[PDB]
This record gives structure tokens, C-alpha cells and sequence, in this order.
């Protein structure tokens, strides 16, 4: 009945927080997902919050770089990280915004999913070249992963969620 999207986390209930800099690509990952609206709400003066939810699956996003943030953060299972791979002057404002969340202890426990986006433009930094550049690497009981996307073509988006569904399959 739903999307293919709709399928990939079976029916237990999924929270996802998704988040990254500006103009990283994810209004256009939430309209490929096909799990019906993206809806904006203002749920605080200045913070805009943008909602896709299908049944059990619910995806939150806002842009980074506030106490309402801990009631997300809190029962938040899977953490999305978007990162434009061919914004280079960004990438080390995107990376230090990544270690911002991964050290907010209410996010403990949430596994970590990358969407390196823009993977289809020439310049595009190497899945391998940004990962050491976002300090992936030297992080510590975090379950993560780096997953190459084009989300203007979908490439990768269910790649990415399908892996990210593998890991909290016993949430
Ligand atoms: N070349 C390219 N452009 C993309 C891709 N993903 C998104 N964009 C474009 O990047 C811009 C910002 O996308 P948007 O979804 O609004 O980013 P947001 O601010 O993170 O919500 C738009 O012009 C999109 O069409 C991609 O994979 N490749
Ligand atoms: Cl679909």
C-alpha cells in the first residue's frame, strides 16, 4: 500500500532524527521517501522542524549550525547526519556539527547512519576522504556507517535506511 520505503523498517516504531548544515539535501531525501507530506511546524520561536510520518515511521529534521531538542534527542534510535560532499569550504563546520550531536549524552545510544550527498557532482570529496574529515574514525562505541547518495536520484537512500533498519532491527 505505501512506499517501498514503508516496507524497510517493518512494523515496530521508528524514530529518526535527521539533521546537517543548510543546503545539504534533506527536504530532498523526506520528498523521495514517498512516506507521504513533509509538514513544517514552528515548535519555538526561530526553529523550524520539518515531519515525515508513515504509520510507525516518524522522520524529524532541522538544519544545524535549544530544551526542546532533548525530547527528540531522547528516544531518538536512528541519528542522520547529511553532509554536502561538494560544499568543501563546509565540511569542517558539517564535521565539528556531527561531534556536537555525538556528544550530547541523550543521543548516546542512537546508531549513527552518514548520507555523504552530492556523491553525482565531479568535485564530490571521496566517501573515504570524508569520513576521516567528519572523525568517524576515532569514534567509540558508536554503531555507524558512511553511505554514498545522490538524493536528487535517490541513489543510495534506501541503501542507507535498509543498513540503518538491519541495526535497530531488534529495537
Ligand atoms: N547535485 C546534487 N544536488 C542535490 C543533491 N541533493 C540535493 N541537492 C540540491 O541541493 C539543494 C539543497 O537541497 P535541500 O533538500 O533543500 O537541502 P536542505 O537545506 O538540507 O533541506 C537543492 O538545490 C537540491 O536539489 C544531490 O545528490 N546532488
Ligand atoms: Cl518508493
Amino acid at each position: 500500500r505505501g512506499s517501498l520505503f514503508s516496507r524497510i523498517f517493518g512494523k515496530k516504531q521508528m524514530r529518526i532524527l535527521m539533521v546537517g548544515l543548510d543546503a545539504a539535501g534533506k527536504t530532498t531525501i523526506l520528498y523521495k521517501l514517498k512516506l507521504g507530506e513533509i509538514v513544517t511546524t514552528i515548535p519555538t520561536i526561530g526553529f523550524n522542524v520539518e515531519t515525515v510520518e508513515y504509520k510507525n515511521i516518524c522522520f524529524t529534521v532541522w538544519d544545524v549550525g535549544r530544551p526542546l531538542w532533548r525530547h527528540y534527542f531522547q528516544n531518538t534510535q536512528g541519528l542522520i547526519f547529511v553532509v554536502d560532499s561538494n560544499d568543501r569550504e563546509r565540511v569542517q563546520e558539517s564535521a565539528d556539527e556531527l561531534q556536537k550531536m555525538l556528544q550530547e549524552d541523550e543521543l548516546r545510544d542512537a546508531v549513527l547512519l552518514v548520507f555523504a550527498n552530492k556523491q553525482d557532482m565531479p568535485n564530490a570529496m571521496p566517501v573515504s576522504e570524508l569520513t576521516d574529515k567528519l572523525g568517524l574514525q576515532h569514534l567509540r562505541s558508536r554503531t555507524w556507517y558512511v553511505q554514498a547518495t545522490c538524493a536528487t536520484q535517490g541513489t543510495g537512500l534506501y541503501d542507507g535506511l535498509d543498513w540503518l533498519s538491519h541495526e535497530l532491527s531488534k529495537r
